[PDB]
RNA sequence: UUGAUGUCACGGAACCUUUGUUGUCUUCGACAUGGGUA
RNA sequence: UACCCAUGUCGAAGACAACAAAGUAUUU
């Protein structure tokens, strides 16, 4: 939700999507303006809810784990090979929905047509395809995925790189870093992740670093959130109780002895010493038919009595 | 800024009454933080 | 729009509440 200009109502967004900000696969911090980052100018993003995945042998007669629930909802088509790189193969696809086509890169399974050993330019194959939730957004359409993006307008909710694990002693991620750990940056906008927790699948990027008095930090947030489809006709009134609870939430955020000692790793509410609701704020809200009941600044937050 | 044959104003204690007092173990364990994957 | 958690660290309270001036016969 978004707090209205009068400061007395909160309007409802219909949707959210994740925006990668601290990974090296994009340039959002270099191309978005300050008031777009601050969440006080609306922006227009490309959004994809579902992403396609292929198999080049029928899942129903595929060995092992693909006579499986995810593949129960099959869809069929034909694919044309057009490029190969790093063992990945590039296909244009036509599904059985008349004319309905898209390009995608595929990293073959062992049973994908002899793992595509010996396939050649211009060839084509019968295929099966599924779609799975992706719910991500970008300002510019990434290369290697040029199709299926929907243009939407909304606001960016930028909290900062505040999901951090820290210790006085070296854990599993730090032990396996393979390098000299960086120093803690001074500016929260320059942080970029430098390896992964699951380095085979390359899920879950992290930023590992060390400070001058011997603490080790692992920041494990790389996405930031995009709010879109603002409903004009759906205000909810903020009662006085909701403001008191929010002020108490802010007080407990800013008076924490157990807080991470480096403020670049704190959320905007704590890092910036926020003290009130203000017009135009972006927030998560709980409501009844007419009134706001609970307000929090981040996705997993605190609940006040 | 006096008025004149008449001024005890050195003719009148800012005096009298009121408790800085009432209540409070130098004690003590679970809590911080916000995403990630499809 | 469903699923899943992850990390180990750290002192708190340092006066508060009340009162903040009020009374002080002249007569059946």
């Amino acid at each position: 939700g978004r707090v209205t200009a009068d400061g007395k109502h909160i309007q409802k967004f219909s949707e959210t999507a994740r925006v990668p900000f601290y990974d090296k696969t994009q340039k959002h911090f270099d191309i978005l303006d300050e008031q777009e980052i601050a969440g006080e100018k609306p922006v227009r993003m490309w959004v994809k809810r579902f992403i396609k995945r292929l198999s080049l042998v029928d899942p129903a007669k595929h060995p092992q784990k693909k006579q499986d629930n995810k593949w129960k909802r099959r869809k069929e088509g034909i694919a044309t090979f057009i490029e190969q790189k790093n063992g990945s193969y590039y296909f244009n696809v036509v599904t059985n929905n008349g004319c309905t086509s898209f390009h995608l890169w595929h990293k073959p399974d062992n049973f994908d047509q002899e793992k595509l050993e010996g396939i050649q330019n211009g060839e084509k194959l019968d295929c099966w395809v599924r779609d799975s939730r992706y719910q991500k957004a970008f300002q510019e359409i990434p290369e290697n995925d040029p199709d299926g993006w929907e243009c939407k307008e909304g606001y960016l909710h930028v909290v900062g790189p505040s999901k951090v694990e820290f210790s006085d002693k070296k854990g599993d991620v730090i032990n396996n870093f393979q390098g000299t750990l960086p120093s803690v940056p001074n500016d929260w906008k320059t942080i970029r992740t430098n390896d992964f927790k699951n380095r085979k699948r390359k899920n879950e990027p992290v930023f590992c670093c060390e400070d001058d008095k011997g603490n080790y930090y692992t920041m494990a947030k790389y996405c930031e959130t995009f709010f879109f489809d603002l409903k004009e006709n759906e205000e909810y009134e903020i009662p006085e109780k909701a403001r008191i609870k929010y002020k108490e939430l802010l007080r407990v955020y800013n008076n924490n002895p157990q807080a991470v000692p480096e403020s670049v790793f704190q959320s905007r509410v704590a890092r910036e010493n926020v003290e009130k609701l203000k017009s135009g704020d972006l927030v998560y809200f709980k409501h009844n038919e007419k009134y706001v009941e609970d307000i929090v600044p981040v996705r997993i937050s605190r609940t006040v009595d």
